[PDB]
C-alpha cells in the first residue's frame, strides 16, 4: 500500500505479462526440474516475489530488480541455452531491466 509497494506492483504485473506459460509464476520444484534443489542455492520466482512485496519486504526498486535477476540467473544455471527456460529468462531479464531504468 506504501508507494514502493504501489511502483513494484505496476512492475510485477507488467513482467509477468512476459512470461504467458507461467515459467516463473511460482518456485520450480524437483518434481518438475529434475535435481533442482541440488543445483540451486536461492530460488526465487514471481510468486515469491509477490508475497514479497505484500509483506513490505522490498524498501526500494534495487532490492526488486535484484531478486528478479536471481530468478533469471537461476534459469540460466540449471537450465542449458537451447532450453525455452534459458531463452525467455535472457529475454526477460532484459525487458525488466530496460522497464526499470525508464
Ligand atoms: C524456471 C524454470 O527453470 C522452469 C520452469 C518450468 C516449468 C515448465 C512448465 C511446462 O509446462 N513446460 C512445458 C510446456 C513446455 C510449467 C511450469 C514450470 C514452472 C521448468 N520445467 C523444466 C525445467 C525448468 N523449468
Amino acid at each position: 500500500s506504501t508507494p514502493i509497494q504501489q511502483l513494484l506492483e505496476h512492475f510485477l504485473r507488467q513482467l509477468q505479462r512476459k512470461d504467458p506459460h507461467g515459467f516463473f509464476a511460482f518456485p520450480v520444484t524437483d518434481a518438475i526440474a529434475p535435481g533442482y534443489s541440488m543445483i540451486i542455492k536461492h530460488p526465487m520466482d514471481f510468486g515469491t516475489m509477490k508475497d514479497k512485496i505484500v509483506a513490505n519486504e522490498y524498501k526500494s526498486v534495487t532490492e526488486f530488480k535484484a531478486d528478479f535477476k536471481l530468478m533469471c540467473d537461476n534459469a540460466m544455471t540449471y537450465n542449458r541455452p537451447d532450453t525455452v527456460y534459458y531463452k525467455l529468462a535472457k529475454k526477460i531479464l532484459h525487458a525488466g531491466f530496460k522497464m526499470m531504468s525508464k
